[PDB]
């Protein structure tokens, strides 16, 4: 297989996707794993970014489709607010989840890094407070997810993370991941089928995006991704990667 | 092969080991990652518990060879009490570069207070425990981000992948030292490390004897085999805890 092959077979990418089928095949992974666990339901960040409000929406007709079933199902959409968007509300506004909890995070982070630079006597990083932000935002989801019976959506190890681009702040852990398989522009697609507003979703992605549902790219744009690729989860290898660079640079 | 020796095989357990072997062998894992990764050493947080005494005493006897030999490499352990007898004796014997002592519960207390009044509730005593647990994380990270160090990891252990003696938390580190010995295992090499008999002093000898190999009873072999059946696998059981705690609240 040519490298490109065998990136694809990893991350799951397809060339093509039938968007209602891709919505449906999800939602039927969500809702199995409801079964299977034994969960009563998601809690997900919505932070009005492209993936989880994807994802948020896929996981309200998920419990919706549970219900109609006859069964036991709820959808906790949790918005995260370091002390301060409409992409958020507007995130809210599409998913339509069951709950929609508004828990500002600034009290325990900066509770933390208080601590942190009278103890270690330093001060936090931007890049170092922001992992802290995000962990303490999945602190947030798990104890949510935790106390309610319900398993965290995660939207970290997108194809794109996996292969060395566009790292996320955080660990990236979580009980599921619904749109494994699926590319930023794949992902555009099904929220379009979803009906989202087009706010919503509105080496580049588009470069990276065309070699991972492998379609023909420019060599130097192919080297370029292989290259990244070859370094190395493979996710988790760039995220301490940028931890070290930064903290090396600083 | 047996399930038996499957299992062995795949958590990397060996029937016998060789205790300077085995501390030689992981000093040098510890120290091969730091060079992969070019970070300038580890952070740990230590608890008086068993597996992170024991990987914080490999873990500066690495950064002592690194140095050693001439290279940069410093060892940060740090006390992470919620408001520490074993954590004391502990840091003691692993005689760190740097010991912190860091205090979580401004912190813990600052997301249940909040916690409980915008979700109305009180978090339970489960719950809490690993919203402690992820807290001791960030902690980690935060001093390993800030110092480019690697934070070690002492989840996943040999008898939790089974499905056994689940612990808080997630278990994500970027290293694990640990991996393939179990908790007896681990006892031998404290003793030969020369650890105060206090830090190392189904059941855990049932579930060990089963991992090293050793014939046990038809239904002690029947109920880990079926545990390991049912299932990262630590994972799951990490979550069916919190489910069934959960539900029998």
């Amino acid at each position: 297989m040519t490298l490109q092959e065998q990136i694809m077979k990893a991350l799951h990418v397809q060339p093509v996707i039938d968007p209602k089928a891709e919505i449906r095949k999800r939602v039927d992974f969500l809702k199995d794993y409801v079964k299977k666990t034994g969960a009563k339901g998601f809690v997900l960040g919505i932070s009005g970014g492209q993936d989880s409000t994807l994802a948020g929406r896929l996981a309200q007709l998920a419990v919706e489709e549970i219900r109609n079933e006859g069964g036991n199902a709820t959808f906790i959409a949790v918005r995260l607010p370091y002390k301060v968007e409409d992409d958020a509300q507007l995130a809210l506004q599409f998913i339509q989840a069951d709950q929609s909890v508004a828990f500002d995070i600034a009290s325990t982070v900066d509770a933390f890094s208080n601590q942190y630079e009278n103890l270690l006597d330093e001060s936090l990083t931007d890049f170092n407070k922001g992992n802290v932000k995000a962990r303490i935002r999945m602190v947030t989801q798990y104890a949510i997810g935790g106390q309610k019976g319900l398993l965290v959506i995660g939207t970290d190890h997108a194809a794109e993370a996996v292969t060395g681009f566009f790292t996320k702040f955080g660990d990236g852990g979580a009980d599921l991941l619904p749109l494994t398989g699926l590319t930023k522009r794949q992902g555009r697609a099904l929220l379009q089928e979803l009906g989202a507003d087009e706010r919503l979703y509105l080496i580049t992605y588009d470069q990276l995006d065309d070699y991972l549902e492998g379609k023909t790219v420019p060599a130097d744009v192919a080297e370029k991704i292989e290259k990244r690729y070859t370094v190395s989860m493979f996710d988790d290898w760039w995220k301490l990667a940028a931890a070290l660079e930064h903290h090396h640079h600083h």
